[PDB]
């Protein structure tokens, strides 16, 4: 008289990625990373309408 | 003047199988030849969140 283990299972965690989703349509990913290095967190624009 | 009998008919009991009907779409089957031997079955999920 036995006790069957009918199988054993785990789920695959899906790899979400920020550049795979379409939320990155509304964001441009700059490869500059100097605004983390910059002390003040401001950037000044000379716009001209 | 006689008593004719015009036929002796009967119904043919058509076989019905579980795997021939479409209820078997909802469950996957298995011929386990010694089921009365089994006292407890078990299946174990591991859901890493």
């Amino acid at each position: 008289k036995f006790e069957v283990l009918l199988g054993v299972y785990t789920n695959a965690i899906q790899y979400v990625r920020f550049l795979e989703t379409a939320l990155a349509v509304s964001c441009v990913n700059t490869e500059f990373k100097d605004l983390s290095r910059m002390t003040d967190g401001k950037i000044q624009f000379r716009i001209s309408v």
